[PDB]
């Protein structure tokens, strides 16, 4: 009874769907009401790191939901504590902040941004992104998402934003002045069709951002928590950020966002932000959870490999076949770029027809965005029904 | 073993929180890592509807977790259609939109605001809300956020909000014009001090809303799900409005938000707004659950008697303790305000080491939020421990 062709109703349109409603998962597997099995290369876009329903998230969750699900931020919680310990331990050494969200985790580092600024002046106040960036929905996320087709509905937004072109490193500076407080920057672009930074562009960010005394805030919510091969991309390219954050797949499927700070960044006090369910020991515990798999000896070096493996097929597929243009990305998180005649949308869609999730982005492109628990067979299968639908487009 | 006393150096510094590390709690009880019980007054600030760790919505987490936690808005689950459908039924029959959290909600509705505006003119984007309000963080909501302290630090913010003053007829009609897209109000303003509206001016707005064609927006994440005695504040004043934000006690402590709209305000399209974790399978989960015991015969009929005893309690209390200036609120949201030469944080503070639980606010406020299955017993023993505090203070 419980259906989309039933209950759509009652949902307002603010996405499009694949026509399925799913009902359990495991693993890079996913099942439809009538028991189709899917082959999920989304992962819920880039969440579902360990997979659906990992037996060691669902037993961690279970535990923590028979203890205590939620006390507030009037008091301390274990989880919460132990998370940030691993946050801080496993990055530059930091603070942490606890958000619930992509979006949420932005909007506290554009508020410790505005708030580092003001201290020096009233006018560094302004911030910097990318054109094409993503940074989420809510307005001074949406601000700073380099999209007029997301912003233009909602203006006025913030002021006080500037855009540059990604990878292009006298834009950048050019752009850079006393008055701005931060540059934001995802390592890797996500919703823009997978666009790596070149290890160049993140030095200079690096550098202005020290001339100009302005924070460099690395937007990690979709290449961070082990989809590049380590455990956030700035580790890869060797470019520290003041201000990191993370969302997605710090929780494995349940809802969680931070920001890190270091201490030149560590400007907030009491009552200057704050979230109800941040930091809540459910999700928390999630979170360790998450953290500590992806930290155990030897797991991020499986990632670097089947990331490489991955990327070895994509590229011969890509010689091989005309309407393939590029395949660019890291890790297991990979962009597969269509000649302008063939649709991207279409491509998905037939990929859905034969059971296998992608995920469309812009420039044309669809995103494999694997389970990083995702097995050497299962690379192939996906590989495998993407050139079958690629050979009747 | 992982304490504040230590692990507070990995955390901003961004709450007052009271000196304990909470790890186990049932029902209006919650123990630190001695095995202290405290009596929970808070419900993690209207949040645990049903108390901390209810047998039912633990039961639903554990067997959701088990099945399928998230798999994105690319696809549709049972839990999240069952809620929506839930949430119409049970209110004003509108369409709905999953978020994460209260600000989330907002953040939603300001833009359905925008959009709505934009339809009938580019200038039409302006927003009102109440001096005191409190909507949340995010640089949006934070806009209509009546309250300066929480705001300063950040400027600029977005800019057309305008505020007017709570309960003042006057004011709001000086500040209608046909520039607003929507007036915000919560039925009973929280941070405030637990401040409700009254009905005239309820309806006044729901008029001059009609009169400039404005979306009328309840904020109803904090007298929300069940707390004044009726599902939704709205439904006790008769006063329906076209959009309703919720969340806090929608979930029983598992984080999730929502923004329910009429036809009118039904303007979001493909594209325009969306979330990652909103809407997945697990919180909608914990959704369903909390809305189905909520429903149930007698149910809010008995939050009904049990907010009227509490307050006949409190009403005693105040005819009897010259320190005690005011008591308001509705069903189990109640705030109890002190004279001026009694701080509320010091009385917050005493009752604490007497092993209760309260919510400072604004208006030299305490708040009283006990889960809204919170025993008849438990009430008594909450007014008895303050009348002790009182008597030393
Ligand atoms: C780089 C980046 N930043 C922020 C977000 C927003 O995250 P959320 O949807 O959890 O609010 C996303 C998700 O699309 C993202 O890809
Ligand atoms: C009336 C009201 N609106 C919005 C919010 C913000 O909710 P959240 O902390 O879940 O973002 C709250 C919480 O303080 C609230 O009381």
């Amino acid at each position: 009874k419980i259906h989309h062709h039933h209950h759509h109703m009652y949902l307002m349109n603010t996405y499009s769907r694949f026509p399925a409603t799913f009902v359990y998962g495991k693993g890079s597997w996913i099942y439809d009401e009538k028991g189709n099995a899917y082959l999920d290369f989304t992962s819920g876009i880039a969440v579902n790191v360990l997979g659906h329903s990992h037996p060691r998230l669902v037993e961690a969750i279970k535990d923590q939901a028979e203890k205590l699900i939620h006390c507030s931020n009037l008091f301390w919680n274990r989880p919460q504590m132990e998370l940030a310990e691993l946050l801080s331990k496993n990055t530059f050494g930091g603070k942490v902040f606890f958000a619930n969200t992509g979006t949420e985790a932005n909007e506290a580092a554009i508020k410790i941004a505005r708030k580092y600024g003001k201290k020096k002046s009233e006018k560094k106040y302004r911030i910097l992104s990318a054109h094409n960036s993503f940074h989420g929905r809510t307005l001074g996320s949406l601000t700073a998402t380099g999209q007029p087709k997301y912003q233009k509905p909602f203006e006025p937004l913030v002021p006080g934003f500037e855009y540059f072109e990604f990878n292009n490193v006298e834009d950048l500076r050019r752009k850079m002045s006393e008055d701005v407080c931060a540059v934001f920057l995802e390592p890797i672009q996500g919703e823009s069709g997978i666009v790596p930074a070149t290890k160049e562009f993140l030095e200079e960010a690096r550098k202005l951002c020290d001339e100009y005394d302005a924070l460099l805030v690395f937007d990690e919510v979709q290449c961070g928590m082990g989809r590049t091969g380590k455990l956030f991309a700035y580790q890869k390219y060797g470019v520290v950020p003041d201000v990191l954050t993370t969302a997605k797949g710090l929780g494995g499927g349940v809802p969680i966002g931070a920001v890190i700070v270091n201490e030149r960044a560590n400007v907030l006090e009491p009552g200057d932000h704050g979230t109800t369910f941040g930091g809540n020991p459910l999700a928390c515990r999630a979170g360790v959870t998450v953290i500590k798999e992806l930290t155990k000896e030897g797991f991020l070096e499986e990632v670097e490999e089947k990331g490489n493996y991955l990327m070895k097929k994509l590229q011969e597929m890509k010689e091989e076949y005309d309407v393939v243009a590029d395949v660019r990305g890291m890790g297991l998180m990979i962009g597969i770029q269509f000649r302008e005649e063939v649709s991207n949308r279409e491509v998905a869609t037939k990929c859905f027809e034969n059971k296998l999730l992608v995920v469309p982005a812009g420039n044309n492109t669809i995103r494999f965005l694997p389970p990083l628990t995702v097995e050497y067979g299962e690379i192939d299968l996906a590989v495998e029904t993407l050139k079958k639908v690629l050979q009747g487009i």
